[PDB]
């Protein structure tokens, strides 16, 4: 039904919000510290000197294990 | 259809995986450091001396800003 299409859309959008903002291909699993923006996979987070969201300096990257990880 | 009910269940499970494993009421927005388990809201994470997933001591809690975050 049309309701099935609406639910399919919500699921797709939520899953896309879990992907890296830089490569769009890998799951987010890294946090820029101390700002806390958690928007990248490990490979894209590795070379950023400043946070791509708020421009704060990245002192280090913390790896994150999320229950949503698939 | 039956597929509507199946998608409703997948959406419910995905939304529940984004809620605190301790209170089940607030969104996950905190990471236990250094282990990295990100399973609680800030209120539950502030009350734990050891990680509830791996039992490592919590040196500190890092707040996380996730693109999935929701709010009224
Ligand atoms: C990814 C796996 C295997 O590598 C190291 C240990 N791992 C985890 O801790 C995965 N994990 C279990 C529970 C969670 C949780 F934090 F998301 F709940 N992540
Ligand atoms: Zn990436
Ligand atoms: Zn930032
Ligand atoms: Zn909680
Ligand atoms: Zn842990």
């Amino acid at each position: 039904s049309q309701q099935t299409r609406v639910l399919q859309e919500k699921l797709r959008k939520l899953k896309e919000a879990m992907l890296c903002m830089v490569c769009c291909e890998e799951e987010i699993n890294s946090t820029f510290c101390p700002c806390g923006h958690t928007v990248c996979c490990e490979s894209c987070a590795a070379q950023l000197q400043s946070c791509p969201v708020c421009r704060s300096r990245v002192e280090h990257v913390q790896h994150v294990y999320l229950p949503t990880h698939t």
